[PDB]
Order: C-alpha cells, then structure tokens, then sequence
C-alpha cells in the first residue's frame, strides 16, 4: 500500500508498525 521502511529492531521515532517484514526486521510506515 504506503511506501514504509523494513526496520530491523525497531522503527524509527514516529513510525507506526504495520506488520513485520522478517525475523529481525518490522514492517514501519512513516507518519510524515
């Protein structure tokens, strides 16, 4: 859907989990 950024560990401060994108890595969309 939204362009969001597979985070490894965590996101990144105002980012919003919307799933996860492997073991070590989340699935993140940004806010802005």
């Amino acid at each position: 859907g939204l362009l969001c950024y597979c985070r490894k560990g965590h996101c990144k401060r105002g980012e919003r989990v919307r799933x996860t994108c492997g073991i070590r890595f989340l699935y993140c969309c940004p806010r802005r």
